[PDB]
């Protein structure tokens, strides 16, 4: 709907950061709807991911990272808190040893650090879902 | 670009129909964009679908049918003529014992009926892609 999809924004990621998202996804769960939000070392598309999020809704999550164009250890998760047909806010917090995952509140997914955050320089959110929000955090030193 | 995506379009289908689609993926096949075409039995999403076609550019295609809510037997193919970075022509005919699927002129899969091709009420295209045309023909008796 308001923001265009897919959506890149150039960021900047350490300690204390969060990336906010709202959005509803475009299809019902019978249909396996997905979202992907991609953190990249560098603008372009094909660059490296230190943090790829993947969720199939209603069935399963998929974490991982692509490391000079290789993807490594996936991590798979069957926790699913997101809703047929509801807009979700989904929040992304960067901690010292990790990112903390939020899905409408609730803590739901945790990725440890692979690569420095502060190697992150664009994020994208895509697949099949509509945005209505998407900030990122610039409060802490 | 052009055309919404999700695209629905109400139709019917019998031997000597075509489906006819110009797109291009939203993303370079490294980062894995999907296309999918569902042939459904009503206009509501959650209803049946006679021929499911789902792309995993660069990689596989899976075709299956979802009868009575639930998916059956999926057949899967590796067979790849979609271009990276590239737009394509999707050419979908409705022969008398299965479906034909041209990409970019050439014959690349077939998937035989399971239900008569007279349950079609509606078509749908959708995930990582932009549309340019889609037409179904209405030739024939």
């Amino acid at each position: 709907s308001l923001l265009p999809v897919p959506y890149t924004e150039a960021a900047s990621l350490s300690t204390g950061s969060t990336v906010t998202i709202k959005g509803r996804p475009l299809a019902c769960f019978l249909n396996e709807p997905y979202l992907q939000v991609d953190f990249h070392t560098e603008m372009k598309e094909e660059s490296d991911i230190v943090f790829h999020f993947q969720v199939c809704f209603g069935r399963r999550v998929v974490m991982n990272s692509r490391e000079y164009g290789a993807w490594k250890q996936a991590v798979e998760s069957k926790n699913m808190p997101f809703q047929d047909g509801q807009e979700f806010e989904l929040s992304i917090s960067v901690l010292p040893d990790k990112y903390q995952v939020m899905v409408n509140g609730q803590s739901s997914y945790t990725f440890d650090h692979r690569i420095k955050p502060e190697a992150v320089k664009m994020v994208q959110v895509w697949r099949d879902i509509s945005l209505t929000k998407f900030n990122v955090s610039y409060l802490k030193r």
